[PDB]
DNA sequence: TTGATCACTAGATGTTATTAAAACCTAATATTTAAGTGATGGC
DNA sequence: GCCATCACTTAAATATTAGGTTTTAATAACATCTAGTGATCAA
């Protein structure tokens, strides 16, 4: 018997109004399918959101020790491990992921198993185990059958290109995603739908149409009751707003570590967002962490002790820096900051011409700030962010 | 029999020295094979060099008429149609390569069909029937088991690339290919470096890295008798000196236009490019094409009577051109003429936006140059050209 | 009578098992190639 | 002579075929779901 099922029996005894609000909570117009739930081994719904939702209303404080139990136990070969499996990669849970993908793979039903494999290139692509070439070719030698997983093999390729900084070919691959075309699955096509616009509202942020940005993790907002995707979404909201207003970026900060202070990671995530926005704007930082060895939060150091006139402590974490091996982005920072040092603008060229090879066109705007403030051509200027 | 066999009997007759001279520009050590293939119908090369080099050295003026009648002629099934493809396409003779697909992806030997569905993959996506993500799903699907079709897998993705100006995923993807492994089809093998050859050398244009970028194409031009290879090799490495270097960009123009007079595909693009060389350097220009109501062709008109202050003719051409409609690349060029004409800053940095929303980081060149020649930052006008 | 609990139900959704027909190896068998050899035969 | 022509030839590189898997597609057979119904049992 899963966790799950022994709390609502045991809430039950405790008060018997329950099923009732448990039902409409779950979508279902009388309570009959959550006494079969409780009753009988293997009874699952017909839609996930039925007991997503119990969850969430009911224990929210236990949704990840409740829904692992839950979607481990689940027979893989159904529609909700089908579902199970968008859920654990949703909310991030790759350990129940894995699982899933592991014995989906080497199941009998056939739906189950291209969810599986579609999945596992997903998780191959996004830990770079595989090449977009190699991920994509997977996808056509699987011959997809549903309208989900034809969705999806779109959506992990626009994560992919996301990630790699491969902006150009994302509007048009995005406008394929058809969601209208999903029939079985009404949990998956409302998460995707979802990702759909959080995907936008990355696309819109790096095309630097920042109200469209935010109308998009506005959207996104209003669709979900996943904590990743809200966490995402104001953090994206904050990042629009990061150059132009010091207090709209901030209370989306920590609306963001407000609603996720009790996960390691996502807190971890606001912080180091409040850290770079009190660098950006030069004020004092009690974001800032010292017992880190990673190169961002060294660099958030260093950008502090410069923001101070702290030029000996600056330049021992520099020092430090420049023992490490950089991608073009970090390197990007890297001469931004020893720019903003040595107070020299040669740094800044190499700066801007990294963050060009990265294809950033978010970051950039600290080297082009510095060379606005030292009397640059503003026109110039604007131009470099196109 | 096929033309080429009848001719090369014709010149027997007249000349009984031919066939140790054939041999040798053939690759062969003795002429025992060329006497087979006068002889027997049906009887082919180990390499499609040898009759490819025949036809270049003897009938240099008859090539597309003589390999356009021994390539439909060939047995589908064998590797010499198998290099007539990559013959055909490489020479963007397109109704033979068409031909040859579709008997080859009905045939029975599997080699051939597997090249005949990788070419169709290719004609289809350099035509936009099909998107990049469903060409590459149906290479997936295919199966691929030669080293050739692997590599051209690649390749045929590199053009797409290229064509659609969505540079950055080209270096890794080149990267990947391997030539070496190939050890059947050599003419496959030595086209295909020359078609990395030249790949190379448009990524290095674009990342504005220009001597690595005459490097590659001169490599080209080395490892080729194809005209094709040669025309666009001539015109990149022109163009890569168009800003720069007067004479150099003129006598690399002039070259391709030697080979290339003749024949109606290349004729006209050298004429434009000597045409854009000599208004960029404000000199006597007898490329204009008064007869061409095209866009560009007015521009440039325009362009030399602005280097020359004829202005009357200018603003005539340009009232003429008001009534036209322009896509963004040409405005752009609209607002560098306006802005030569009218004599203002502003018009250039209207110009390189227009440039930036067509994704043109060749003809931006332009603005750019007026600009530099005004006394602006240099370093910032490189950087826009990234 | 309320109301909570639960096993029934029907009809729509989902899942599994059965095939037959395609597709894919692969290894034997067979064919075709380059480049020596030696026969004609016209000078 | 002695040189062009060209059928043999060898062994190496190519092409074909026939077979037995495996893969794939379609659908008939089976099962599970929601949301009504009506039984108990408790006030």
């Amino acid at each position: 018997m899963e966790l799950i099922r022994i709390a609502m029996k045991k809430d039950l005894e405790n008060d018997n109004s329950l099923m009732n609000k448990w039902a409409t909570v779950a979508g279902l117009k009388n309570p009959n399918p959550l006494y079969d739930f409780l009753n009988h081994d293997g009874k699952t719904f017909n839609e996930f959101s039925s007991i997503v939702n119990i969850v969430k209303s009911q224990y929210p404080d236990r949704e990840y020790e409740l829904m692992k139990d839950y979607c481990l136990n689940l027979d893989v070969k159904t529609k909700a491990a089908r579902s199970a499996l968008e859920y654990a990669d949703a909310n991030m849970f790759f350990e129940i992921e894995d699982v899933l993908i592991d014995s989906m793979i080497s199941c009998s039903n056939m739906k189950s198993k291209e969810y599986g494999k579609v999945y596992k290139i997903h998780r191959e692509l996004s830990n770079s185990v595989i090449t977009e070439f190699e991920a994509v070719k997977r996808l056509g030698k699987l011959n997809i059958k549903t309208p989900e997983m034809n969705s999806f093999s779109r959506l992990l390729l626009l994560y992919h290109y996301l990630s790699t900084g491969n902006f150009s070919p994302m509007a048009q691959l995005i406008k394929q995603i058809d969601l209208s075309e999903i029939s079985e699955n009404m949990y998956i096509r409302n998460t995707y739908q979802t990702r759909v616009h959080v995907l936008m509202s990355n696309i819109k942020l790096n095309e630097n149409s920042l109200e469209e940005c935010r109308e998009y993790s506005k959207k996104a907002l209003e669709s979900t009751n996943i904590l990743r995707f809200q966490v995402f979404s104001y953090l994206t909201i904050g990042n629009s707003l990061l150059f132009s207003n010091y207090e709209l970026a901030q209370e989306n900060f920590l609306k963001g570590l407000s609603i996720s202070v009790q996960n390691e990671n996502y807190n971890m995530i606001f912080q180091q967002a409040l850290c770079f926005l009190n660098n950006v704007w030069r004020k004092e930082n009690k974001w800032i962490n010292f017992e880190s060895d990673s190169i961002m939060d060294l660099q958030e150091q260093a950008h502090c002790f410069i923001n101070f006139n702290e030029n000996s402590k600056a330049k021992e974490v520099l020092d430090k820096l420049d023992l490490l091996v950089h991608n073009d982005n970090e390197l990007a920072m890297h001469y931004y900051l020893k720019g903003r040092l040595e107070q020299n603008k040669a740094c800044f060229y190499s700066s801007i011409e990294y963050f060009k090879k990265s294809n950033d066109k978010f970051l950039i705007r600290l080297p082009l700030l510095e060379l606005q403030k030292m009397g640059e051509n503003q026109k110039l200027l604007e131009l470099l962010l196109l």
